[PDB]
This record gives structure tokens, sequence and C-alpha cells, in this order.
């Protein structure tokens, strides 16, 4: 039932995170944690990474923080993760044209990402009941999660728990809500109420102010999605940073 427990979805991310880049476009896991890097004012001891599908992002911030923990739904997109952080590489099929396939792989090494490796962790687990285990973090991404998530409130009221006074929030959303992912009656945004448009950004202020104060303003953060050696996603998602008070 899960689309990101396929080969089709395994392909299309492994590219995504690791693969060269389309179009001229930054590759976007990447681009994610400058934007967070250049904005974190506190202590780099632990960061944690929910959705983090097969771990760019993850990899990226260890980097500067000594304990990456990255939380993904999907068991075959972090048994990929796994892999690279534990052999430094592991080779993938990506579609050509319908049946004809290329191999390819995926190198730490030729990202420069392999020396610190090590401080990564990855699990399955899921961002709407996070473990009461999981203490607390200076730093949360959550990169392209928040429209793929059934219950966003219930995602989002952990987070003031989750972050140390001080610590970085770290959101981004092209905000394709879709009733596949997110039942309408939990929507936190992209509708009308009492006549006024409710935007995903305005019930990300509800939800998360006072606790968290917004660094304004909001920021477009481009990616590319392949698919085949011709169709591709082309999207641009919306950053919000929010400082924990
Ligand atoms: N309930 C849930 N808990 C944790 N991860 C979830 C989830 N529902 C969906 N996901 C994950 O959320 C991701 C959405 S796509 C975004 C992936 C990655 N952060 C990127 O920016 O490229 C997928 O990896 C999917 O497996
Ligand atoms: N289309 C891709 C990228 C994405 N992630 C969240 N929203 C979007 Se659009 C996916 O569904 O995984």
């Amino acid at each position: 039932d899960n689309p990101y427990e396929t080969d089709e979805l395994l392909g299309q991310y492994l590219d995504f995170h690791y693969g060269p880049g389309h179009f001229d476009v930054p590759n976007y896991p990447k681009a994610c944690i400058e934007q967070a890097l250049a904005h974190h004012t506190g202590t780099t001891g632990r960061a944690l990474d929910l959705g983090c599908a097969v771990g760019r992002s993850s990899f990226e911030l260890a980097r500067r923080f000594d304990e990456v923990i990255g939380i993904d739904l999907s068991r075959r997109f972090i048994d990929s993760a796994t892999r690279l952080a534990e052999q430094g590489q592991l080779q993938y099929q990506v579609t050509l044209e319908g049946e004809l396939i290329e191999r390819r792989t995926a190198d730490l090494a030729a990202l420069e990402l392999s020396n610190t490796a090590g401080r990564t962790r990855f699990q399955v687990g899921d961002a709407c009941a996070l473990d009461d285990t999981l203490g607390r973090f200076d730093l949360i991404f959550a990169g392209n999660l928040i429209d793929r998530l059934p219950d966003p409130a219930a995602f989002l009221a952990q987070l003031p728990a989750l972050v140390r006074p001080g610590g970085l929030l770290m959101i981004t959303s092209p905000y394709t809500l879709l009733p596949e992912f997110t039942p309408r009656e939990r929507w936190i945004g992209g509708f009308e109420r009492n006549g006024q448009p409710v935007r995903m950004l305005d019930g990300l202020r509800h939800h998360l102010e006072p606790d968290f104060v917004l660094l304004e303003p909001t920021r477009d953060i481009p990616f590319v999605i392949r698919e085949t050696t011709r169709k591709y996603q082309h999207t641009v998602a919306e950053a919000s940073l929010w400082r924990r008070a």
C-alpha cells in the first residue's frame, strides 16, 4: 500500500538524494541543510531528520552535528540509508524508457560525506507518533514531509517538547495536499474558513507559535525528481525556519 516501499520510488529517491543534478537545479537535501546550518545559532550536539527517506539530509547534517537521527516510515528507504552509512556506497536501477533500465552507484566518498557517516543512525518510525525515549534536539529538519502525513497537527504537537530552547526547527514543503496522504478534515491549511483563506503557513503558525518564533521571511527552495530519461518533477518548496523560545 505504501508507495515509498516500492522499487519505483527507491530509484527516484536514490537518484534524487545521491545522483547528478538536472536542469542545473542544486541537490535539494543538501540545499535544505545549507539553509538550516546558516541559521542555527545553538549548540551542535544533536539533530533529528524526520521523513529522512534515503538519508542525504542526514549525512549533510552529520558534517556539523555530533549525532544525527534519521527517521522514516519506509523500511526499504531506511535499509538503503543504513547500507550507505555502513558500506559507504550502494547500487540501484533507474528507468530509462519502459522496461529499459540502467544501473547506477550512490557513493558517500564522492560527495565528501563518508568521514561523518558514523555520526548517523537511521530507524523506521512514525513521525506522527514518535517514541517517548527520543530525547530532545538542538535542530530538527522535516523535508517535504508535512504534506505526506495523515495527522499534521499531531506531528506538530510534539515539536515544542522536542526542540531545546534556542534550537532551530526547519520545515519545507510544496504543500501538495492530497486525500491519499492527508484526510481533508485533518488539513491545517489550503482552504477557506469563515470565508477567508487559511494557507498552510498560517496553519503552521497557529500550531507552532509562540513556542516557536518564525524567522522571517520564508524562502523558496526548488527541486527536480527524475522519473525516466525524459520525465521529471520540478517543484518549488517553501522553507520555514522557527526558533524555539
Ligand atoms: N508517518 C510518517 N512517518 C515518517 N516518515 C513518513 C511518514 N509518512 C511519510 N513519510 C516519509 O516522508 C517522506 C516524504 S518525501 C520527502 C523525503 C525527503 N525528506 C526529501 O526531502 O527528499 C518519504 O520518505 C516517506 O516515506
Ligand atoms: N512527489 C514527491 C515529492 C514530494 N514530497 C512531498 N511533497 C511532494 Se510534491 C513525493 O510525493 O514524494
